[PDB]
């Protein structure tokens, strides 16, 4: 389904790696600079963000960087993920 403000399952604290699966919708404020995407599980990823970028991916093994995410808060679906995977979401 749709994600966004009223259907978000997960909230992401800055720098704070937690649980992820396929279909998690995530609640991300980023409060300035450029969003960055990380896992290290090796489990490729794959994001869209409400209004925002598209098709964002992830190998598993390091960070994606999104640029022209917007400032506040941000609802980050998981699109693709073969299983559950450990992932942080930054900016800087
Ligand atoms: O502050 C003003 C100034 O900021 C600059 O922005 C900086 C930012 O402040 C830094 O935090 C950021 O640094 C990130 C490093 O680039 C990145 O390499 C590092 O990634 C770590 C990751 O945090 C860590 O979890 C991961 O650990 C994994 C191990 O590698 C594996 O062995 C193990 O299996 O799994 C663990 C995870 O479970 O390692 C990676 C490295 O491999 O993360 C840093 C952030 O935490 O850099 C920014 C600059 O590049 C900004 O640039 C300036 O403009 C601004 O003025
Ligand atoms: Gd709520
Ligand atoms: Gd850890
Ligand atoms: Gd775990
Ligand atoms: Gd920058
Ligand atoms: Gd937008
Ligand atoms: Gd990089
Ligand atoms: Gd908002
Ligand atoms: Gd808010
Ligand atoms: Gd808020
Ligand atoms: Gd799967
Ligand atoms: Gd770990
Ligand atoms: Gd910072």
């Amino acid at each position: 389904a749709s994600c966004g403000s009223g259907n978000f399952n997960k909230t992401a604290a800055k720098g704070v790696e937690f649980s992820a699966v396929a279909g998690d919708c995530i609640k991300y404020n980023k409060s300035s600079g450029t969003l960055q995407i990380g896992s290290w599980t090796g489990v490729a990823s794959s994001y869209n963000i409400t209004s925002g970028p598209q098709g964002i991916t992830n190998t598993g093994n390091g960070w994606t960087t999104v640029a022209n995410a917007a400032n506040g808060d941000l609802y980050i679906k998981i699109v693709s993920a073969s299983r559950s995977f450990n992932v942080k979401f930054d900016n800087w």
